[PDB]
């Protein structure tokens, strides 16, 4: 029987190397695999791949939603590594925790310019 | 110890010019289950596995834009959707799916959604 087992998001990049450092070492994911145009990291067993483009268009256009349990420890664990300068597009940097109608949420906008939101669900929402 | 964080999965977001049609193509051609849609946001599932779909206003994004999906039994799969999914991948004017094919970490093929997206489904071996 066919059946899909889980996601994994693609990141764009125009500089894969030094996007995947900062998922490694500031958001403390592990590293699997890496080459010039294609990286992937992994937290919690949780996949992340990180893809090389030509156009920043297209990552600050590109987003990827991570499903947490404990999303104030998570917040806690990377105020004092990453900024809370959103405003700030020449660092990277996270919002404040936010009630959205499915449960809470940051948003997590990285060197690259994806923005990856970090969501814990209501049990409502499953 | 103290409280941390885990993360617990992954959703893809493909982009499109069109968010309802490429959802409709999701759901209808490829059988996933409707979770909502708005104008610039739609979401849809199959065996609890989530994908996103955001609006964009550059056709460079979808184009540049990927995810993967891990499958068990992608022999299934693939014949499910060669009903209704062209094996003319290099034909770009339609969506496409590639045969099955083998790589360092399993096997996989390529589907080419409406918008332009490549989604990977890839069986892990082992
Ligand atoms: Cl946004
Ligand atoms: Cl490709
Ligand atoms: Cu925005
Ligand atoms: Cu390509």
């Amino acid at each position: 029987m066919a059946v899909l087992l889980s996601g994994v998001p693609v990141l764009a990049a125009l500089d894969v190397s030094t996007t995947q450092k900062f998922w490694i070492e500031v958001l403390g994911f592990t590293e699997e695999f890496l080459t010039e145009d294609f990286g992937g990291v992994s937290r919690d067993g949780v996949e992340l791949f990180i893809c090389s483009v030509e156009d920043q268009v297209v990552p600050d256009n590109t987003q990827a939603w991570l499903r947490v349990r404990d999303i104030d420890a998570l917040h806690a664990e990377w105020s004092a590594r990453v900024s809370s300068d959103y405003a700030d597009a020449s660092h990277p940097a996270m919002t404040a925790i936010r009630e959205v109608p499915w449960g809470r949420e940051f948003g997590l906008r990285d060197p690259a310019g994806n923005l990856v939101h970090f969501s814990e669900l209501s049990e409502a929402a499953e």
